[PDB]
């Protein structure tokens, strides 16, 4: 049983009340490399009208990019994708009060899981975080990478991501058995959120 779905990349306030209906939480990405990049000011109108937690996500690498966009959109919660250190993430904490999932790459340095799976556990240690997110990769090695995940998950309650999709969710799921699940291009129809996409990515979680 996956207890917590995050569904990612809303832009319109169209999307943000679609991804509601069922989504434990969502999130807007601004300053980033993304499709789905917002400007603060569209970020922080979502951000006041959402009904469930909305993580403002980037891979802003510094304290004072990050800590100008928690002042002018007011986030509660932040998807921190970039290895800035556990300092400057506890200083937001301390100084915003902001909720952090850390977004960690799954590594693909050896054959063998087990010995990536233990690179990765020792640089998850480094952060006191809220929620720990894992973004997979493509290719053959997805296989690698969901070994690797399956290692963490039985450490930390982990949220599973990176190309999760209705058609491939199940296997993810059994096989790592995470705590949660994002998603994000996976439930799109030409780009936008899609209820029909939603409701058949849904029921996979909820089924089995
Ligand atoms: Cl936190
Ligand atoms: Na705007």
């Amino acid at each position: 049983m996956v207890e917590f779905v995050k569904i990612c990349g809303v832009k319109t306030m169209d999307e943000l009340r679609l991804v509601e209906r069922y989504a434990d939480a969502t999130g807007v990405v601004v300053n980033s490399r993304s499709k789905r990049k917002v400007p603060l000011k569209t970020a922080a109108e979502l951000i006041e009208m959402a009904e469930i937690p909305i993580y403002l996500v980037s891979t802003m690498k510094t304290f004072p990019e990050w800590a100008n966009a928690v002042e002018k959109t007011g986030a509660e919660y932040i998807q921190v994708h970039s290895d800035m250190h556990p300092k400057a993430v506890n200083r937001l904490k301390d100084e915003y009060g902001v909720s952090v999932m850390k977004a960690f790459m799954v590594p693909r340095e050896s054959d063998d899981p087990a010995e990536d799976a233990e690179r990765l556990l020792e640089l998850i240690g480094q952060y006191e975080v809220d929620k720990i997110l894992l973004d997979t990769g493509v290719g053959s090695g997805r296989r690698h990478d969901y070994r690797v995940s399956a290692i963490i998950a039985k450490e930390y309650p982990i949220v599973l991501a990176g190309g999760l999709t209705p058609e491939n969710v199940g296997e993810a799921i059994r096989w790592v058995k995470p705590a949660g699940v994002d998603v994000s291009s996976g439930v799109e129809r030409n780009g936008v959120k899609d209820r029909v996409l939603i409701e058949a990515f849904m029921a996979v979680v909820r089924n089995g």
